[PDB]
This record gives structure tokens, C-alpha cells and sequence, in this order.
């Protein structure tokens, strides 16, 4: 319940900042398009946290971001979640530590939410198409 953070307001080059959330970012520089579908999007969801969570082997050492592996289909707009990976630092960067089990869902987006706003700018950019 203690610690207090001021997660930045000046955004890293490449981060893109979604609606609903200006601490949820796209992290640019990882988003692969999968060659054999070119629909399918992977990508980096970073966010900056207003607590710190203390995951670490170590119980003072608290994460500051959390990088979230996702992957998209532009043609359905699912939503995969993959992995979750804590840092130290904000922008998903620093030391890292993990949870056991991963847990993983994929979701069917749905409009006026933070991940939507994801979707929609990566398949406008990646998915290069014009039209759910």
C-alpha cells in the first residue's frame, strides 16, 4: 500500500500512448507482423505504474513498469495475452522478475476501451487496411 510514483509525462520515442490510459503505451519498436498472416500483430503493451509492486526475490525492490507480450488479429480483433515481465524502471526496462505461471487469455476487443484504441492503431499502421 506505501509506495508512490510519478510515472513520466514526457513519452520515449517509439512508445505510443493509448486512450483512457496516459500510462498505457504500445511499445513501437517491438511489434512483428507475422509473415504467413499478415493480420496477426505482436507487440509490446508497456505500462507505467502510479504504485510500485513489490515482485521481487527481494521485498524492498518494487517495479515500476510492466511490459505485457500481446498479440492481435486485426481481421476479428482478438486479443492474446502471452507473458507479463515486471521492471525496475519505467518504459519496461531495467531489472526484471516474472511470475511462475503465466497466465494467458485471448479476449474479443470491444469499442470505447484502452486495448481497442490499441488495435485500431496498429491495424490502421501495420495491418494497412481500410474498414472489426
Amino acid at each position: 500500500n506505501d509506495m508512490k510514483l510519478a510515472p513520466p509525462t514526457d513519452v520515449r520515442s517509439g512508445y505510443i500512448r493509448l486512450v483512457k490510459n496516459v500510462n498505457y503505451y504500445i511499445d513501437s519498436e517491438s511489434i512483428w507482423v507475422d509473415n504467413q498472416e499478415p493480420q496477426i500483430v505482436h507487440f509490446d503493451a508497456v505500462v507505467n505504474l502510479d504504485k510500485g509492486l513489490y515482485v521481487y526475490p527481494e521485498p524492498k525492490r518494487y517495479a515500476r513498469s510492466v511490459r505485457q507480450y500481446k498479440i492481435l488479429n486485426c481481421a476479428n480483433y482478438h486479443l492474446t495475452q502471452v507473458r507479463t515481465d515486471f521492471y525496475d524502471e519505467f518504459w519496461g526496462q531495467g531489472l526484471r522478475a516474472a511470475p511462475k505461471k503465466q497466465k494467458k487469455h485471448t479476449l474479443s476487443l470491444t469499442p470505447d476501451t484502452t486495448l481497442y484504441n490499441a488495435a485500431q492503431i496498429i491495424c490502421a499502421n501495420y495491418g494497412k487496411a481500410f474498414s472489426d
